């Protein structure tokens, strides 16, 4: 009935006034930490050692500027992020005087700052969060090496920054936008400063701050119980941002207040979110929504956390090892200078070496996984990068994920939630019915990364004679589209109901079939009835896609445009026997696509290489823009994606009122695929594939049923009970302090 696991290996330690360190470990545990660094955590200690040796080799490049105009001129999370790694190094290797002196210098440069806000982001506290949590961690880690002056002066800096963060929690979106990455980030910085002040006897301020952090976070964790698939609606990259602070919260609040969250249902599914979103080769992730090529923070820290405290079977350590060993050193996917060392110290503290690295049993078997809250299907994740080991992904779901969408729309948690005002979906993309395809582990159709929220920056459709007048000429896309130059009045109403849906998803005898429905992402006034997308993976190097657009009889649409992206390589035109197509050149050969509507006509595509506006952190993207005339009421188009190993020799498509047939002959096999117009819940199948001699039926079994998840019972009481846990800790500290004044 509860989200507690009493067996978790985090002892509730009772507080001791003016004892340091205390945050993550005590002084008596340092000796074991040093033993670990030399014996069983050597591979993590070595990452810390190389980070610090890098800083020591160029100290003036890495030290925060004394000059406040230089300190605050740029996004400056690198200061606090790198300080955490440096401070942990000084704990493990106290005999390195040069590193301890650099850490003192580093902290002095930060403590001299009049402000930890970035110059032209006055209303954004995240840079203050990074500086504060790193500074306060270093303060705790290094307390006994500091002078008395530094011990006092640095404490005042922590109190000032923490007090400012507390005051802004009542005046900013992050104080009430639950499960948005800003909220655990800013909360954790406040809690860390609060624990440092609590330990030093400043109980009046630390009580207010602690009570405020727990109230916000405990509410979000109750809401998080409804996310049944372990995912986060902001994607893998921003999700790693969230979990960096969420996992710190769960650890610290248990160690210091005995608030136990380690039986949480979302937490025990979360491994799937990092195991099933990783592409062949363990370097990249599916990169849905605002994302880089993989993760923002960690994820080795979060993975060893899951193994020590949740799974206790060695597959978290195993996945962390795969990612650690395959990380890119230069070029796309390289972790940024600002984020790359941020979680090294918690990875060191949370790694349990007694759980030997053991892969999940299905490792090496291409597996289909459906995230029923996120609305994302993936296939072939976490494979070795090999010929015929392919990745496939598809997204069609509810804005915010099912839990957030349903909470808002059925008015759940009335005491806490008053609509979308309590959630923040600004990092999502107009991307429903999008897909990606990485045959042989070579990215072919990819996501375009962090960028402007334009529909055509995702692998989806736009439609041609818009009723409204937006940007994008007469083209209209999905209802979450934003020109970010003008937001329409009351269009938020239709954006607030954006919704795709995965209708079917099954793997059967090496063939994958996925159907999605995208009507719910487009304005109802275009009288679209069905925006249907069908994926059929006939072979690891042969993917067939069929779109079916059913127009209502009123609708004014005349044309559709489908977009297909590759973020790293531009597309080149091609045509064979009147079949238009595109290809990209990769080192292992050419990857090709060909298309035609079901009358046999294929139009030549338009090609574009786009940068991104100044302020986004990645170059841009390249896409094909395939247009098709909307034939009659029902229109259907087939696209075919080929890896270099396969030689397609016929590609014919013929259909009628109820059926469409796609025939594909290669030099080694023949493939037929039959799809039917209408829905198939109850009276016939979705698709039938005839490979060489095998008959493959995708019937009502592959259908995906929808569920409401029930409101957590007694949700207000859950939060209230947990808020009682920290009061006796404050009371005991007070008694210890009074005990000492008397003596
Ligand atoms: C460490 O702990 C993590 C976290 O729980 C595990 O992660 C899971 O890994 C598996 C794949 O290895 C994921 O897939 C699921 O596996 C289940 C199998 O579990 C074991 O027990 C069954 C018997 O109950 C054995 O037959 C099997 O060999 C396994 O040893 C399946 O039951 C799941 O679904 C199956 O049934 C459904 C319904 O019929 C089908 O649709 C599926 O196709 C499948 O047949 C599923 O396959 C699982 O999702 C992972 N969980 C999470 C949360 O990520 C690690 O595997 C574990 N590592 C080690 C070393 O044990
Ligand atoms: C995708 O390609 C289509 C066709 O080339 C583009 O549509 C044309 O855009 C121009 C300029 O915006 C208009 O003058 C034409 O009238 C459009 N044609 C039709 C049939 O509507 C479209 O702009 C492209 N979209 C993107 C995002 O690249
Ligand atoms: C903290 O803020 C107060 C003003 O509220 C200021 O007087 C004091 O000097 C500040 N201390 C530090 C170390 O920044
Ligand atoms: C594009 O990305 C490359 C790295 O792959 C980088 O070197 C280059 O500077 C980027 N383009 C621009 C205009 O900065
Ligand atoms: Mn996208």
């Amino acid at each position: 009935i509860t989200d507690e696991n009493p067996e978790v290996m985090i002892p509730f330690t009772n507080a001791n006034y003016d004892s340091h360190p205390m945050l993550y470990f005590s002084r008596a545990e340092v000796a074991e930490l040093q033993l670990r660094a030399a014996s069983s955590h050597e591979h993590i200690a070595a990452r810390l050692t190389e980070a610090v040796h890098t800083m020591l080799s160029s100290p003036l490049e890495y030290l925060p500027p004394w000059d406040p105009k230089d300190y605050s001129a740029r996004w400056n999370e690198i200061f606090g992020n790198n300080l955490g790694a440096l401070a942990m190094f000084c704990v493990l290797y106290p005999e390195n005087i040069e590193a301890r002196d650099m850490a003192k210098d580093y902290m002095e440069r930060m403590a001299a700052q009049p402000s930890w806000l970035v110059k032209d982001a006055p209303w954004d506290e995240v840079p203050l969060a990074h500086s504060l949590v790193g500074f306060a961690t270093a303060y705790d880690f290094l307390y006994n090496y500091l002078s008395k002056t530094q011990q006092e002066k640095f404490l005042e800096v922590i109190a000032n920054a923490s007090g400012y963060m507390y005051e802004t929690s009542y005046r900013r979106g992050w104080g009430f936008q639950y499960l948005h990455n800003h909220q655990p980030t800013n909360c954790m910085a406040l809690l860390t400063g609060s624990l440092v002040l609590m330990n030093q006897g400043y109980l009046q301020e630390a009580y207010l701050w602690t009570k405020q952090v727990l109230t916000i976070m405990e509410k979000s964790l109750v809401l998080l119980r409804e996310v049944t698939d372990g995912s986060l609606y902001e994607g893998v990259a921003y999700g790693s941002y969230t979990t960096r602070s969420l996992f710190q919260y769960m650890f610290l609040v248990q160690r210091h207040f005995n608030i136990n969250h380690f039986g949480h249902p979302w937490l025990k599914q979360h491994f799937a979110f990092m195991y099933r979103t990783i592409l062949p080769g363990f370097q990249r992730t599916v990169a849905i929504a605002d994302s880089n090529y993989n993760w923002f923070y960690g994820p080795e820290s979060q993975l060893v956390f899951l193994d020590k405290f949740v799974m206790r079977n060695g597959s978290g350590n195993w996945l962390a090892d795969q990612i650690r060993r395959n990380r890119v050193v230069e070029g796309p996917g390289t972790p940024s200078k600002g984020q790359r060392w941020c979680t090294l110290h918690t990875e060191f503290l949370w790694y349990d070496g007694s759980l030997k690295s053991v892969p999940p049993p299905d490792f090496g078997t291409p597996t289909l996984h459906y995230f029923e809250d996120w609305g994302v299907v993936t296939y072939g994740s976490a494979l070795p990068a090999e010929i015929n080991r392919s990745f496939l992904s598809f997204k069609s779901g509810k804005l915010g994920g099912r839990a957030i969408y349903d909470i808002v729309h059925r008015n759940k948690y009335k005491d806490w939630i008053k609509g979308w005002r309590n959630f923040n979906a600004g990092h999502e993309h107009p991307d429903q019915n999008s897909f990606t395809f990485a045959p042989n582990g070579v990215p072919f159709i990819t996501e375009a990364l962090y960028g402007p929220k334009y529909t055509f920056f995702n692998n989806v459709l736009m439609f041609s004679p818009a009723v409204s007048k937006s940007c994008f000429s007469p083209w209209v896309g999905q209802v979450t589209e934003d020109c970010s130059s003008k937001w329409s009045k009351y269009k938020h109403d239709l954006a607030a109901s954006c919704q795709g849906r995965v209708v079917a998803a099954e793997e059967k005898n090496g063939v994958v079939f996925i159907r999605g429905e995208g009507v719910g992402a487009y304005n109802p006034q275009l009288n679209l009835k069905n925006v249907q997308r069908n994926l059929i993976l006939l072979h690891p190097q042969l993917l067939l896609l069929v779109d079916q657009i059913h127009l209502g009889e009123e609708s004014p649409l005349e044309t559709a445009a489908s977009f297909f992206h590759n973020v790293d390589v531009p597309f080149e035109e091609t045509v064979v026997d009147g079949v238009h197509g595109a290809f990209i050149r990769q080192r292992d050969g050419l990857y090709k696509m060909y298309w035609m509507d079901d009358t046999g006509y294929s139009e030549k595509a338009t090609f574009a290489s786009v940068t991104y506006p100044r302020g986004y952190p990645y170059n841009g993207t390249n896409y094909v823009n395939v247009t098709m005339h909307l034939r009659s009421p029902i229109t259907r188009a087939a696209y075919l994606f080929i890896g270099p190993s396969i030689d397609v020799q016929s590609f014919t498509v013929h259909g009628d009122s109820q059926q469409l047939d796609v025939f594909i002959a290669t030099s080694k096999h023949a493939y037929a695929t039959y799809l039917w117009t209408g829905e198939a819940t109850g009276q016939s199948a979705f698709a039938q594939v005839i490979a060489d001699r095998h008959k493959i039926l995708f019937d009502r079994n592959s259908a995906i049923k929808s569920s409401i998840v029930p409101e957590v019972k007694d949700y207000a009481a859950i939060v209230e009970q947990n808020l009682q846990h920290f009061k006796p800790v404050f009371q005991l500290l007070e008694k210890q302090i009074l005990s000492r004044v008397r003596n």
